[PDB]
């Protein structure tokens, strides 16, 4: 009959949308994700900008330390000698 | 063939837009996933990177304080010869 068939035709129809408002969250959800994943990419070129920048800095510092503490050195040595 | 024929090509036919429906519902929980699991990737990457930049930045302030030590001690002696 026209009945059986109809409804079975009809549970079909809503089985496949459905299943198409599951891909529409899934997607919605991969969205969210990519956005975030690409904040975090902007935040980790940054932070590795300071690390190189920091790296420089520290090397700059800690050779004029060992110039400065040479000077002192060599300040004390004069002053004991004159 | 007019006939139940006909109408027996219609449920299969409604069974593979359920059926390929259902894939793709499949295969966008498979990406969310994926995407997601990048995120927490990047997450890991800027938590070590992190790490990596706080000892640093630390490392380098112990220097510069240390510096700025010396060179005023050293400062001191030089004031002390251009005063004289």
């Amino acid at each position: 009959h026209m009945d059986a068939i109809k409804k079975k035709m009809q549970m079909l129809k809503l089985d496949k949308e459905n299943a198409l408002d599951r891909a529409e969250q899934a997607e919605a959800d991969k969205k969210a994700a990519e956005e975030r994943s690409k904040q975090l990419e902007d935040d980790i070129v940054q932070l590795e900008k300071q690390l190189r920048v920091t790296e420089d800095s520290r090397d700059q510092v800690l050779e004029e330390l060992h110039k400065s503490e040479d000077s002192l050195l060599f300040a004390e040595e004069n002053a004991a000698k004159a």
